[PDB]
């Protein structure tokens, strides 16, 4: 089958950076999200530049739209993940200076 | 504040599961098997997840007699993180009419 | 970019179907929604057997769950469309006897 | 009664824009143009849309200032068919950091 999600909430910590063997990026981070009619934290995960475009950007406390898919993967005492698809910081309350980088197809 | 909503397709890995609560509303329990497909490389089809998901009031009967083990559901909700355990609070889940067909009843009468 | 949609209504008409010159089925139907705090018509169209399955097992005025991406044509007086993924009937109020067709590749 | 919620990833093409209305509410308005990814064949990439969108309330204003055209957004909401004319009634939009990066300001100061 196939599963999306997207999610609002804020940032528990500071995006953690961290590089791969192979030299692959792997930002990472966890989203509180409290519904209103709770309490759900939800652990996401993003490669590639925009792994370090987000440790860059953001910080514990950011309220963030997150879309992507779910994983799991076993713990030793199975939890749900967050596979980033795509990530952005909310206006919402919020405003933000925007800097692209150039370089559109890699 | 920030909610978070999701759309499933999978399979029921079991047949529905009536659990009335102890207030006396009913409960239907099952879990959907998603392995999503991946076009990479040429595994391209790969990575089985198991999401368990909790439907409430009258589609808590309906669900546990119109689905069984083996099938394929739509299901929309949202992750709730009550009861490890993060489940799917179903709001509405449907037999995909992709490989099968149906016939639906309704509401009044019978 | 991209976009995905979920939507939960009930259908105006029975899916209409059509086959194409190549051989490959098209239902077609919309499917309209009023939130709850209004009305929205949403027109939708599906390939392949799930065509045909569609059309065979819904009629107008059902309750559907549909996921798809959207998409948009010009008429001469550009309107949204939705591509479906999958479809379902609800079983929020109502019940279905299924019958899966076993072929499981192809 | 059934909802329809949605989720957009695309571009600007142009600077918001501040309606205010008769009553005094501010509304920002652009559309997200989104040309979707087909992997298809061996065009494996093409049909682009554009959505129009309106978001409200304070952030109509936060949208005006910090978004310009050209800019790829990650917008959620709903379809609403008010105003031919569907367009979004967004609910959350965030500058994607992909490809780009941001800095965050608050609520509560200058």
């Amino acid at each position: 089958g196939d599963t999306t999600i997207t999610i609002v909430g804020n940032l528990t910590a500071d995006p953690e950076l961290r590089f791969t063997p192979s030299g692959a990026a792997v930002a990472n981070f966890t989203v509180a999200s409290t519904p209103r009619i709770e309490a759900l934290f939800l652990r996401c995960n993003i490669w590639r530049e925009a792994a370090e475009n987000v440790a860059e950007s953001l910080t514990r406390g950011a309220r963030v739209i997150v879309s992507g898919r779910l994983k799991q993967r076993s713990f030793e005492t199975t939890v749900i993940e967050v596979e980033v698809d795509e990530i952005g910081p909310s206006l919402r309350y919020a405003t933000a200076k925007v800097n692209k980088a150039s370089r559109s197809g890699g």
